[PDB]
């Protein structure tokens, strides 16, 4: 996490998501009266682009904190765009460094897959110790959406991928006894890619984090109960996840959405299969709990439990977000 | 390294390289008199396949040591192929575990990209403390080959990939001052893929490690001097690397080659660009040194220095094998 982020090729890959770059620039500059003559903290600034957007909006002073060697590249951009007076790059972790001054506004891009992955939100919330009571954060809130999906093609792919392990004589070795463990491992990988909304079987449930109010420790254990009103009849193969963040400015509220009804981002969307699918009729209710537990690997364990109330038919899975399947 | 190797999907990907699996089975079974009634150590056994090949050749007892959770999957295959008496799976690092007995023969697949990557050879050599003076190792020796190449398409690609950083106004930001650092980072990535032998400008130099004699500490610092006799006139853009291992049995010597004149393996071949190319005439000599320094990340820093003796024109690079470009 503090070596992968030191690569310009990584910063270049992320800056080429036009929705990400354009949405941040629009959020900041449409709300430019919220930056004019203010003090700004940029948390995990990377190449420094958000610090430049703050400068474009007339900020007085911007502290740009970056834990990786990307910080050295940022101080090169600040010197070459003639801004050393106004943008101060501070190499180090936002938890350990010193700021000479409290700030009017914190800006960051801390969203991983499914919003929480990489656990950079913990660092964004930690930075609030530097924020005046007056103060705002950009982004301001995050909504995670969950909905059940039906996708027999994706379900069956997990069996197909393991059918290597069926071989009773792979060079004289019987592999067959491991086929079930292989299936099982594939099912524990969250699937990162996009899909058509035609697969959703119910309207999404929304879980909101208010970054103005939430505290670092809220994200160690995230509990998301759901009740879906099934709009279609068939097999539910798992839950689909996406997120939206809102930049709530004085002038305007700007949304960055990773929803499958919006243009593609490099966040795609994430699907977690159940170990075995549930039959539900239109009219039935599908209820359960999604639990995200933060792990030492800077990711989450995802526990999902769902039952159809009308039948009592129940399914679950425990997925490792450290190990996604990038199907796109 | 002790989590990535715990995945069946990784074991499955490696077992599907037909040259790798077929070559190991042929080496062991053509030399079956070297295993018949013997004691065998399988170092980093993975799924356990080499332990089964030892059993196929009549070994008496095989200790199969594996540091990852793949060990639990191996004990499932041993029980299901009816071999618990003959193959003993030992979960843990070959450096820390106990064997009740010295062995006639050590078998392993410890070769990373460019042979040394992942530094598993250090563990293979460490295991020799368990080997009788009688004893053999499979594989027995490794040859690394280096040769100079000419590939203007690959050279120019490194500039093209960085031309994102030329933008004087990326959303009002001048990126141009970082273009040189970006070029530079691309040039420090070893290129993993295959190429036509038509690009080689001289016959390869061979550096041999004799695993029977070499000691763990020989691989901390590997020094490979070279003198090439240029067979073609043009720009030399860098050095190409590949390796061969030999299974030197009583009955036969079997070769596993990753050479560009042999069928493709999932080792491909590796090319390191010079920061700037050297002009050489057919008849000139290209001399220098390739130095591999082992790092904390279980990989190597690659320093390359070359000059054309006839002109004194000199080039270098320092590459990080932890960060390859997978161009295939
Ligand atoms: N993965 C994403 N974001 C998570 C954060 C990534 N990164 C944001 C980079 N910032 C930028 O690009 N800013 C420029 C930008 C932003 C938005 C639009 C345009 C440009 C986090 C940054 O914090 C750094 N750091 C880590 N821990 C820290 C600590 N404790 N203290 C201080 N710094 C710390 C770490 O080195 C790194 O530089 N985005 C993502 C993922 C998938 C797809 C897509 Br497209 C986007
Ligand atoms: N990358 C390669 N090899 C490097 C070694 C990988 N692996 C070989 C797996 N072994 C097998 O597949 N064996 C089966 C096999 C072998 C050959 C042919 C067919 C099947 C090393 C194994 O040691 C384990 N371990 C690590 N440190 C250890 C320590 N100190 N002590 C004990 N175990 C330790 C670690 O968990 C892991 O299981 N091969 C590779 C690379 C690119 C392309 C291709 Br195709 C192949």
């Amino acid at each position: 996490y503090f070596q992968f982020y030191g690569y310009l090729s990584q910063q270049q890959n992320m800056m080429q998501d036009y929705v990400r770059t354009g949405t941040y620039q629009r959020a900041i500059l449409q709300n430019h009266t919220d930056f004019k003559d203010k003090i700004v903290l940029d948390v995990g600034c990377g190449s420094g682009i958000l610090s430049f957007f703050a400068a474009q909006a007339g900020a007085r002073k911007i502290y740009a904190v970056e834990a990786s060697t990307m910080a050295q590249h940022a101080e090169v951009l600040v010197k070459s765009n003639n801004l050393t007076d106004r943008i101060v790059v501070i190499p180090g972790k936002v938890e350990e460094v010193s700021l000479p001054e409290q700030v009017d506004i914190i800006i960051s891009e801390p969203m991983g897959y499914m919003l929480f992955n990489e656990r950079m939100l913990e660092s964004y919330l930690h930075a609030k110790k530097y924020l005046k009571p007056s103060g705002n954060m950009f982004p301001t809130i995050g909504d995670v959406h969950l909905a059940p999906f039906t996708d027999e093609q994706l379900y069956m792919e997990q069996f197909t991928k393991a059918n290597f392990w069926y071989q009773p004589s792979f060079h004289g070795v019987d592999l067959s006894a491991l086929r079930g463990a292989a299936v099982d491992e594939y099912f524990r990988q969250p699937v990162v890619d996009t899909f058509d909304i035609r697969i959703l079987m119910a309207k999404s449930v929304k879980y909101t984090v208010n970054f103005l109010e939430a505290k670092e420790g809220d994200l160690h254990r995230i509990e998301i109960p759901f009740k879906f009103h099934m709009l279609h009849s068939g097999l539910v193969h798992g839950l689909a996840f996406w997120f939206d963040v809102a930049f709530i400015g004085s002038i305007m509220t700007v949304w960055l959405s990773t929803a499958p009804t919006e243009p593609l981002t490099h966040w795609y969307q994430v699907r977690c299969l159940f170990q075995s699918p549930l039959f539900a009729k239109a009219g039935d209710t599908l209820s359960g709990t999604c639990l995200l537990i933060a792990n030492k690997r800077q990711s989450y364990d995802i526990s999902i439990v769902a039952q159809v109330d009308q039948t009592g038919s129940k399914s679950s899975n425990l997925l490792d977000l450290k190990n996604p399947f990038f199907r796109y």
